DNA sequence: GTGGCCGTTTTCTGTCTCGTGCCTGGTGTCTTGGGTGTAATCC
């Protein structure tokens, strides 16, 4: 289980079934480990592990045999090829379980990575499960029949070995254009001789696509002093340069008065430090002049520590 | 509140030489004939 219900995976088994024993994969439940081995078999009963601590002690875990095996992750699998494979699909059981609501999100190559876990193959090897349907589905009449039928085969293989079961919500998606500035700076992105070499193979087009995703966020992101004017330049954040300020500026204060607890959605803690600067120049702004409220905002991310998680959540 | 590592998203005329290949002058090895030689047999 994951490290954020480590302590709650212990707490069914007390609450629910006193009779199990239950021992996790840590200090407590290099020698000190070898003596909780000592009767973690006879008398252990469950052993709980994180899925990042079994290569701290898999020396003397995946050695002796085992009975039921449960996973609560399913996203930290996927496809095969990692060391995922590596520490777990050598486990020597039949017993294989993995809980997650969402194994199917990529490609059906983890769909086959997960399937190898849980059952020895009954589809086939890697190279048998791509040439048996991999392209058709993808390409698809002349496909849609021939694969209709190759796919009902799949479904009805697999279907016995992964269990299925599923207010009102707006989805209103607003298009804005780039700007001047942000045009400019995309042509000029657009032709250069690194976008080239990026293609014919030197490096991975992952570095191009995440440059010209920093310019659409707002143009002062791509700048070569990013940390030198992050949090200590109180003009590289700045307003309606970016092309969403504006259907920012707009669609928050029109809940900041009407009082609606919105959630605002980042993937970069880089992006985070320009949204701040914006805002907290709004709350300036705000607070110099009357009948108004105070923005109150709050960051958390990787930098924060796994105790504050909750305490924000719950704020 | 310090970091470790994995995990992740996409498809230079200029001149010379060194070597050799080809042409040629020599030279081997031979073939024909021509006379010398013997045969020989008419009568």
């Amino acid at each position: 289980c994951p490290a954020t219900v480590l302590r709650q995976w212990c707490n069914e088994f007390h609450r629910w079934w006193p009779p199990l024993r239950v021992v996790i994969l840590h200090a407590i439940g290099e020698s000190r480990v070898k003596e909780l081995i000592d009767s973690v078999f006879t008398r252990g009963h469950v052993i709980i592990t994180t899925y990042v601590g079994l290569r701290i002690y898999s020396k003397h875990l995946l050695k002796r045999d085992w009975g039921y095996a449960i996973l609560d992750e399913g996203h930290k699998i996927r496809n095969p090829n990692s060391d995922i494979s590596l520490t777990c699909k050598q486990l020597r059981t039949p017993n294989r379980v993995i809980l997650s609501g969402t194994p199917i999100q990529n490609n059906l190559t983890e769909l086959w990575s997960l399937f190898d876990f849980i059952f020895p193959g009954r589809l086939g090897t890697l190279p048998v499960f791509q040439n048996q349907f991999a392209i058709p589905i993808n390409v698809g009449n002349l496909q849609v029949q021939v694969g209709y039928k190759c796919a009902v085969t799949l479904k009805d293989l697999i279907s016995p070995y992964l269990l299925r079961r599923v207010p009102k919500k707006s989805e209103m998606v607003l298009f804005c254009k780039l700007t001047a500035p942000q045009h400019a700076l995309y042509e000029k992105f657009l032709r250069s001789d690194e976008l080239s070499r990026i293609l014919q193979g030197k490096r991975q087009v992952l570095y191009g696509i995440d440059i010209l995703r920093k310019i659409c966020n707002h143009p002062d992101l791509v700048d070569v002093h990013a940390k030198r004017r992050s949090k200590k330049d109180p003009t590289y954040g700045s307003a309606s340069k970016s092309g969403k300020m504006q259907v920012v500026k707009k669609l928050l204060e029109l809940w900041k008065s009407q009082g609606h607890k919105t959630l605002l959605f980042t993937q970069t803690r880089q992006m985070l430090d320009i949204l701040e600067s914006f805002l907290e120049r709004l709350n300036a702004k705000g607070a110099e002049e009357e009948d108004f409220v105070p923005f109150k905002f709050l960051r958390m991310d990787g930098t924060t520590s796994i105790g504050v998680r909750q305490s924000l959540v719950d704020v």
